[PDB]
């Protein structure tokens, strides 16, 4: 059963956005909450099509087209809890 074989608080902190967040801030290698000019798949480049479309996309029209019919068009999801997510 796996169960305390790898996953860690330790380990988990490198995993989570902090890191990334410190990067952006620091260097800005990570871009501003957007989409990127390189496809993380085969490195390929990412049109403005797709930047201006898709707020924060990571693939190229080639690798995107077949992910777009892979994507589920709902959540079904339930998570309770509020929020700032206004304007003032
Ligand atoms: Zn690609």
């Amino acid at each position: 059963m796996a169960s305390g074989w790898a996953n860690d608080d330790a380990v988990n902190e490198q995993i989570n956005s902090t890191i990334e967040d410190a990067i952006a801030r620091a260097r800005g290698e990570i871009p501003r909450g957007e989409s990127l000019d390189e496809c993380e798949e085969c490195g390929a480049p990412i049109p403005q099509a797709r930047r201006e479309a898709i707020p924060g996309v990571r693939l190229c029209i080639h690798c995107q087209q077949e992910k777009d019919l892979q994507k589920p068009a709902y959540t079904g999801y339930n998570r309770r809890g509020s929020k700032d997510s206004q304007l003032r």
